[PDB]
């Protein structure tokens, strides 16, 4: 769909499953060269790779833990070494577990901050460092959430990490705009990914989540991948520093429908 | 580029010049049926029509002042009568004149509020009324500005009209999300349109505006039309109630570059 | 409580009832000279005046419709003529009626925009015009609502008027900051005023509103008057251009409690 | 000034200098019992203590590094042990150093995140844990910055830490509102503290910072301490989850004065 994406090299962290996987497939379909990333063992990665071959795409899988500085540095270098360059960096890896705020251990807090925020910082730093030293007008896309705006009891660490990601992205966008480097956030609402297959499997929970979505339905991963592909393209040439929410209207205060209150 | 736009009927207010004109041309290129609108000078509208014929597009021009209720109602009806339906409504007409706030007459304030805000409300009302009565999952795009967020001394009426447009759009998006109707705002930064040809003609003013744009250049109308086309397409199916800023980074506080302060 | 308020002249539009009345009483208690405003007949105004005498305060009541330019001009002049000066201008008058957006008449829309937004603009203009011509570091306080942020189906005109008031206030604050004039908004959540005595009288509606308030209770008018008095004082000397929400947590997305979704 | 503060126990991190010191003094003047905190240099803490004795206040100083969990836990316990209770927790400690984002080491990033964000989280956690277990309607005030909103090139770690603090505070405010616990942020603009005595000493830098402040002057610490005292009092009983900016208008985009652009 986007002619300018043909031949671009795209790196996506945590792309062996969920949204990361869908984006990897979408970019392959746009004929871009993709670098898939997995954490423990090359296995879930192979499923994505076969999906990419199925569409005639070209890609490789690189192991790396985004909380380990050398792994992130190596990930970026692997792209340049294998395909000769880097055009788009997508920081997507993330995690979260519920815990009452006053009972949350420092350990749980750090794990989420390190993965969701610091991991994205490291990825952004390495990509931009490369763009600057080689005068490339590349782009960085950071995966955020409606929760960089909507507070989230039981997930104070996750909300904080995304609120922080917002200011990080806006700062990087301003700092490097003069060099043509664009930095944007994507803010997904409730999406139908494997990690949510169980909660949404239960009809009482599913209906509960749907009641918080004005459009009335849980989004599909492809609806997010479409956003990432557009933001990466030249069609979005004058867009930088924003957070594009794709949430079915979730950030518009669902509890106020019907002029209630 | 967007296959789903073929055959869609798009109405654009104030489209005989500037951004409105560029969007009319872009939608014609996507093979959508376009309804151009002119307030007074018909000759200008015909020029746009020739541009559309040049690309093989189909379109008509309808006279109408967005501050006259019957004109707006007639505009929407003209689309349905000529093409049999309506799919996308774009409220783009607008105006502004500088005046110190404490010296602004009620007359100047009303003229801007009526055109920029009320005009958009009337257009949104008529389009949505049609969508609801005929069960159509249409979409409304309202042309805003970085000034629905950035204050604007000397243009207090314009800033107010856009701040109001923001809440109007978010309200409509929430109110009609259950019916599949999407409502979004586009927020252009400094764009190179005829209305700005003189201010930007002067090298000292041009350089002044550019210093407020992190990316360093004044955007082209086509860069905005690209945003409108994407928002109207099914690729943005899960997006509603947002304001998509296309401003080269203007809303990121340009005066804070280089960690100044 | 605030020594600097003694002797200050405070004008409050729509202050014969509700929040306006509570603020008039609070300022009288701070020993400021107050100018009460009523629309139709001096009658409800007398109730407020007696309340002010009861606390040893000094005040007068002036008739005026905020949608009539000459009435607003006269209101400001009446303060200067009676007390010799003007220190604080509070635009509080407002109204709203529910109607489905696609069915709202232009008439209803205009009535709300004229009263809620234009009325506040006229009041701000006259006060600031006076402050500038006489080199007074006065202050303007505009009464907004959580709805300058939270969308409101059935009340699209009200939401728009407040979203507009937000940008108007921020613009005026920036435009006149160099002259020491402060302009701020107060954003009340659900407050217990006479105008809401019936809706809140019904136990099923009351409980419904309370479920949208994290703190669990509908606020009292005095809790808002406390905010206005602080903002007017020198304790808030470095505060300008903001919206101070006093809503029991309403703007924090109440539907997301208990990590729901 | 605030009668309800008499006898309240207030803990302030990093209060041996700057804003923390001014707040400690202001609260002592309101006759509250204060717990000063110093990281290393004890001599500095004693200076603050003398200032408090000078006003007839009661206070103690406790050593503690906010990046050490046991130190924060001990700090809260020291207050309860010495004064028998805790009413207000103020997380104020912080730091920052300029570095180009693509050249920032993981070490510098972590130091700022740990101190500015995690430190505040630990402090908030311990205070709230106490409030909940003893059914106390206490309050937490987190010291933020205009930079939880304004991007900051060269200080990407600081901006991220404050953007994160914003969502942390809003989440905690929503999560604990049912129990009467209030959580708010204060967002200072450019303030005249010792840490800034040199940059502001140089007339060319001072004038540079002042050009970014609409009101035209760098604020004094007392103007911030006034905000903290009000937020802690019962006058702000219906206020929670907000960020109160005290910045002379800095967040209103100073580069847009005079309708420029
Ligand atoms: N799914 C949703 O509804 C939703 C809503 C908002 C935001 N998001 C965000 O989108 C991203 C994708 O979420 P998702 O639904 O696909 O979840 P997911 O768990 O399926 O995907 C996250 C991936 O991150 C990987 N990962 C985790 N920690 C890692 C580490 N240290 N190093 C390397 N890889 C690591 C995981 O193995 C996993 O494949 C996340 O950042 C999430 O916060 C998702
Ligand atoms: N050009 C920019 O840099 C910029 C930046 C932000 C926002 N915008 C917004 O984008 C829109 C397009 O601006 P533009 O640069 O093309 O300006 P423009 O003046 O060239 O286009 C506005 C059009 O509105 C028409 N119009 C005005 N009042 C009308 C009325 N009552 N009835 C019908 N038509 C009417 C005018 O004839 C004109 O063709 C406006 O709404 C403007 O507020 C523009
Ligand atoms: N009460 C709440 O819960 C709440 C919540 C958010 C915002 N507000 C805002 O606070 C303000 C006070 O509301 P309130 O509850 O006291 O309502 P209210 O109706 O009791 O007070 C509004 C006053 O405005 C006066 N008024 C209306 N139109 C006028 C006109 N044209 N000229 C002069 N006076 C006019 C009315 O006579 C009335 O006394 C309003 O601006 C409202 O939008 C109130
Ligand atoms: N001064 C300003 O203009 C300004 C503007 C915005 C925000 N702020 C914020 O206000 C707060 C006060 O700033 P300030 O100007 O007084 O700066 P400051 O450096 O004078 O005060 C910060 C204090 O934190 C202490 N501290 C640092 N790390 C610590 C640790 N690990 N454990 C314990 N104490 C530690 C320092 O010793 C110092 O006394 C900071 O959080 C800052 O981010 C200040």
């Amino acid at each position: 769909m986007y002619k300018d994406l043909e031949g671009k090299v795209v790196v996506i962290t945590g792309s062996s499953t969920g949204l990361g996987k869908s984006m990897a497939i979408r970019f392959a379909t746009e004929k871009a060269k993709v670098v898939v990333n997995y954490r423990s063992k090359e296995d879930e990665a192979n499923s994505v790779l076969e999906e990419i071959k199925k569409v005639g795409g070209e890609a490789i899988a690189v192991k790396g833990d985004v909380t380990v500085e050398s792994d992130v540095i190596n990930l970026v270098q692997s792209a340049i070494k294998e395909f000769g360059k880097l055009d788009v960096m997508i920081n997507n890896a993330g995690l979260a577990n519920p815990v009452s705020s006053h009972e949350m251990s420092l350990s749980d807090w750090n794990k989420v901050i390190d993965t969701n925020l610091t991991g994205a910082f490291l990825g952004s730093r390495e990509a931009i460092k490369y763009f600057v030293e080689n005068d490339i007008k590349g782009t960085v896309i950071n995966m955020s959430s409606v929760h960089e705006k909507i507070p989230w009891p039981l997930f104070v660490h996750y909300a904080a990490s995304k609120g922080g990601m917002k200011l990080m992205t806006e700062t990087l966008a301003l700092e490097y705009a003069p060099k043509g480097i664009r930095v944007n956030n994507i803010g997904p609402g409730a999406i139908n990914t494997p990690i949510n297959a169980e909660k949404f499997a239960d009809p009482e929970q599913r209906a509960d989540v749907e009641s918080m979505i004005p459009m009335g339905y849980i989004g599909e991963p492809e609806e997010i991948a479409a956003v990432a592909a557009w933001l990466a393209s030249s069609e979005a040439s004058y867009v930088t520093g924003i957070t594009l929410f794709a949430d079915g209207g979730m950030t518009q205060y669902p509890s106020f429908q019907a002029g209630r209150g």
